[PDB]
């Protein structure tokens, strides 16, 4: 694993910026020698063995902890290391040597910091608010994974001053506002308060400080790979190429160079992030790709976003009320409703149209009856929100993936909430939503925008059309029970025989790195939203994405289902950790889980079959434990004979753990569970020639939670898992 060769046909072999090289190079000996003297005198105050480091972090100093492993905890710690990054300072004026003097650089760095950390309590907090100065575990872990699985699209790191607060407050203004996170350090964060620009955790813009607090950009991104990640203490280039990969930053050098900046530009060069600055270079202070100059305070943005490989549009929807992700998970209580729509209560559904551009006016909506004020309060409502699209590269296929974004979007806005499908949602408002101005109208402007937003290759179109009128919503009520019975309907028809290729997914490894998904007709991924056509259309939409096809080749097990194609996809990447994959056995070779199943499978060989538990039961199953004990068993993408993430659809697949038995194996699910899946496990019942009855013989929570309650029961009806072969 040569991390360097990222850095290759880098500068030809005779521009190296000898220039560039010079400043860093002085700029490195001089964190350093800062380093040591102040090293030196917090041991002859507080002692050698005198204990050092950040506030609330499990990782020691973060960049050290990452990059060579030790685990600083007391002041004699620093010493060898800064003894070894002196050493590796080297005259050679080469990219090599920069990059190495850029990392000695961050390590002075973290040492300066930490050994400012000594006068630091919390009554007597050393870098008080506005600013962070060394940000706390907890919201890397909360902010983190949303920055490595790229809900947060980028990573800005502003080191210095903009030209003026005008300057500064525009970007950081947009930049801000494409949903990126921000590290402060220095004197923007003076122009940007000027300017009464709010920021701080909750805004995810992180005014760091001022010097050497730059590190606390370095350290946050670091403990990225080693939380989630999951790389050891010490794997140097594991934890470039991982930063690399994961972290998209790049940092905004504004302002007129000082060495140790630009040395710790470097040092975000070193593990993969690009520089970006204000001054105009020379072509000897720079590097194509790395370190350089775009003076124009209109392009910088755009231009980093592109250097890096950052890939964003936004959208503009002015509404009367809030918007974001952040509003989801809202409930509307009937205390609170303003009004409510669908339920069991009145007619709804939904639907994602495709249509040709000649019949379509991208941003025209319409409420077809009495909108959001013709209402009484708490008052009910049929509605029909149709979305019409165009596309050169769209596709009716594409229209399942579509409309899944309505509950998502939906739930977007502060006031709203969203629940059910198709025919079967429900939806809610607040009384603080219709209070700010909500309107119908504004439904179709969340949705418009938001379609267009995350489908930007295949989308070119869109047009809204909500109906609160009963008579509107009946009607086109039944003309989309054609879509959803000509859709559903290509589920259905589709079997694992009937493809020969199958779709990969990595969604997951943001938080499981061994992971590996592998979606087919009959088996949805174990989250439970993602089916074989939904991972098919992805990939289409997006061929470089998480979701790959991979054909079955290599026939190993036709019964347990295992193919040396699928073997190698998922030994490859679960970093070498999975050899073999049955598809359909839980006893051997399992496929792994991440953290998200709907549900955990486990044999008991004292009741000779499964035993299934889903996520929102919390009662005693006869294995001893409850689902959270056994999701820390079954999660984490290791392979667990034996036990098994599942979506709770697969129960009632005709391929569900076929080569184990099949649904005549299972013996205990809670009763809710159960009930939830009546029908499809009367009809896979039926067909399985287990009897209308099989039901019935499944104990459940009120028959017993342990294996000595459950088996009389068994045995009294006759559980055909009695006689089967045991599954040892
Ligand atoms: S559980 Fe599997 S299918 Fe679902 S998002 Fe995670 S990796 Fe993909
Ligand atoms: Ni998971
Ligand atoms: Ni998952």
């Amino acid at each position: 694993i040569n991390f360097d060769q990222i850095f290759e046909g880098a500068i030809e072999p005779g521009k190296e910026p000898k220039r560039l090289f010079k400043e860093v190079y002085e700029g490195a000996i001089t964190a350093t020698s800062y380093a040591e003297i102040l090293l030196s005198r917090a041991i002859e105050k507080y002692g050698p063995d005198h204990p050092v480091g950040y506030p609330d972090t499990a990782y020691f100093l973060p960049v050290i902890r990452a990059f060579s492993g030790e685990e600083v905890r007391t002041l004699k710690d620093m010493v060898p290391i800064l003894n070894r990054m002196r050493a590796q300072i080297k005259s050679e004026l080469t990219f090599e040597n920069a990059r190495l003097a850029g990392e000695a650089t961050w390590y002075a760095a973290e040492i300066i910091e930490a050994l400012r950390y000594l006068k630091h309590t919390p009554e007597n907090p050393i870098v008080v608010p506005p600013w962070t100065g060394f940000i706390g575990d907890p919201v890397v872990r909360q902010y983190g994974i949303k920055m490595v699985d790229w809900t947060i699209p980028g990573e800005a790191i502003i080191i210095g001053r903009a030209k003026d607060s005008k300057a500064a407050k525009k970007i950081v203004d947009d930049l801000m506002g494409k949903g990126l996170m921000l590290f402060l350090c220095d004197e923007i964060i003076e122009q940007l308060l000027e300017e009464n620009v709010k920021l701080g955790v909750d805004y995810i813009a992180y005014p760091l400080g001022n010097f050497t607090q730059v590190v606390h950009a370095a350290n946050y991104a670091l403990r990225a790979g080693l939380m989630f990640g999951g790389i050891a203490p010490g794997l140097r280039d594991a934890h470039r190429d991982y930063q690399r990969r994961r972290v998209l930053a790049f940092v905004l050098y504004l302002g007129e160079h000082d060495m140790v900046k630009t040395a710790a530009a470097m040092g975000a060069i070193f593990t993969g992030f690009p520089v970006i600055t204000d001054q105009p270079l020379p072509e000897d202070k720079q590097i194509k790709d790395w370190f350089i100059s775009e003076p124009d305070y209109d392009k910088i943005v755009q231009t980093a976003l592109e250097v890096r490989g950052i890939k964003i549009t936004s959208i503009d929807i002015d509404l009367p009320i809030n918007f974001g992700p952040a509003f989801e998970g809202e409930s509307i209580r009937k205390g609170d409703m303003h009004v409510e729509f669908g339920g069991g209560k009145t007619p709804s559904f939904e639907l994602v149209r495709m249509v040709g551009p000649d019949e379509i006016e991208d941003g025209k909506v319409e409420v077809i009856g009495p909108d959001i004020d013709s209402v009484e309060p708490g008052g009910r409502l049929p509605i029909g929100i149709v979305v019409d699209i165009y596309g050169r590269k769209m596709q009716e296929d594409f229209e399942p993936v579509l409309e899944r974004r309505i509950h998502y979007f939906t739930n977007y806005g502060e006031g709203f909430w969203h629940t059910a499908q198709r025919d079967l949602t429900w939806v809610r408002i607040s009384k603080e939503a219709f209070a700010k101005g909500a309107r119908l109208k504004h439904l179709g402007q969340l949705l418009y925008a938001k379609f267009k937003q995350e489908f930007p290759s295949i989308v070119d179109r869109v047009q809204v059309t909500i109906y609160t009128d009963e008579q509107k919503v009946l009607e086109l009520r039944e003309i989309a029970r054609k879509k959803y019975a000509e859709r559903d309907a290509r589920l259905r028809e589709l079997s694992d025989e009937a493809v020969d290729t199958y779709y990969s997914c990595l969604l997951c490894q943001s938080f499981a790195p061994t992971h590996v998904c592998i979606v087919s007709p009959e088996r949805v991924g174990l989250c439970g939203a993602i089916s074989w056509l939904d991972a098919k259309a992805a990939y289409e939409i997006n061929p470089n994405g998480p979701n790959q096809p991979i054909p079955k080749e290599g026939l190993i097990d036709p019964v347990k289902g295992q193919w040396e194609s699928f073997n190698e996809y998922i030994y490859k990447n679960s970093q070498r950790t999975i050899e073999r994959m049955n598809l359909y056995t839980i006893m051997e070779y399992p496929m792994t889980s991440c953290g998200c199943f709907e549900a955990i499978m486990a044999y008991l060989p004292e009741l000779n079959g499964f035993m299934i538990v889903n996520r929102e039961h919390s009662g005693m199953t006869p294995i001893g434990m409850t689902f959270s004990t056994l999701a820390g068993m079954v999660g984490g993408g290791t392979q667990t004979p034996g036990f098994m993430g599942i979506g709770k659809s697969y129960i009632g697949s005709r391929k569900f753990v076929k080569a184990d038995g099949g649904l005549a194996r299972v013996v205990w699910m809670p009763k809710d569970l159960k009930e939830q899946l009546r029908s499809i496990i009367e009809e896979r019942a039926e067909e399985e020639g287990l009897g209308r009855d099989f039901i019935d013989k499944i104990a459940d929570e009120t028959v017993g939670t342990t294996v000595d309650e459950v088996l009389p029961f068994l045995e009294e009806k006759g559980h055909p898992a009695l006689s089967m072969e045991p599954l040892l």
